[PDB]
């Protein structure tokens, strides 16, 4: 869906799946920053298809793109395309999740997702000092963000010990509809001993898990749901006392930082560099620390 370049002040931005609310919101911040920087952004949606994303990236290079910002559908699967683009003289920077396993080290702007996952688990260990039964519902399984969030959750619960039980860990592929049915089936499988905490690795899925908890006739005070992203819908649930926590990862700042680096690469050849942002756990006491609180 590319059009011809009119100047050098153009960047191609390839999103993994623009049907995800987190990324729709990220795209809005991208468009603001692009206007402010005087750069045209051409936005491509991979529609959760690695083959399409790879062909999109190849096409952008053929048509003259010199910097591409990519949120890869799968962090390992896009390594070949990134290497090819670099070899052709196209600079690549990743956003939100990384590209890994290739010849070239691709600079990456994202959240510290291990720290984010660890914050969720540390919350569980602090809140349940005698132990707890935990369900983990994971995001986009091929993404570094899922892999690293999961690792941080594992780290914190392993540190807590055998009293902190991961009763099941399943993906809902960053989809609210899958989150509902996946969570329902998990609840049914342990209806005689419901979990204490459902850790959901994005807020869209957390909304589905909250609904599954309600559909099961369970009490959101006894079966607690924690998300990730601090989207306004989740912030409202925390304000209402239905959801306990989420995690702020500053997606506006991620995308703005990637674009700022891209523009400096175009203007002066400045090197693209990795930046990891520290996430912050958001509860009812610090809702205003969420970057999108003004939308709630
Ligand atoms: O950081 C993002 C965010 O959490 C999205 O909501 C999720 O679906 C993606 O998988 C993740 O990489």
């Amino acid at each position: 869906g590319l059009v011809p370049r009119g100047s050098h002040m153009e960047v191609v931005v390839s999103f993994n799946d623009l049907s995800q609310p987190f990324f729709v919101a990220m795209r809005r911040e991208l468009e603001d920053e692009a206007a402010k920087l005087g750069v045209k952004v051409q936005v491509l949606d991979a529609q959760n298809n690695s083959s399409k994303q790879i062909s999109d990236l190849q096409a952008a290079a053929v048509q003259g793109a010199k910097v591409v910002i990519v949120a890869p559908t799968d962090s390992k699967a896009l390594a070949g395309a990134a290497d090819d683009l670099v070899e052709q003289g196209v600079a690549v920077i990743s956003v939100d999740r990384n590209i890994a396993g290739g010849k070239t080290a691709v600079p990456h702007v994202g959240a510290d997702n291990v720290a984010g996952g660890r914050a969720m688990a540390d919350w569980v260990v602090k809140t349940y000092p005698a132990g707890a039964r935990v369900v983990v519902i994971t995001n986009d399984p091929g993404s570094s963000s899922s892999i690293e969030r999961v690792k941080g959750v594992h780290d914190g619960l392993a540190a807590g010990g055998p009293a902190f039980k991961i009763v099941t860990e399943q993906t809902a592929n960053s989809k609210r509809d899958q989150a509902l049915t996946v969570t329902q089936n998990i609840l049914t499988s342990m209806r005689d001993t419901p979990p204490d905490v459902i850790l959901c690795l994005n807020d869209d899925m957390a909304m589905g898990a909250l609904e599954a908890v309600r559909a099961a006739g369970l009490d959101s005070a006894k079966v607690k749901v924690i998300g990730f992203d601090a989207i306004p819908e989740a912030l409202a649930r925390i304000k209402a006392g239905e959801m306990v926590a989420t995690v702020e990862q500053n997606p506006g700042l991620q995308i703005r930082t990637a674009l700022r680096q891209a523009v400096d690469k175009i203007k002066s050849g400045a090197a693209l560099k990795s930046v990891s942002l520290k996430p912050v756990l958001i509860t009812s006491g610090n809702l205003t620390e969420a970057s999108r609180i003004g939308e709630m």
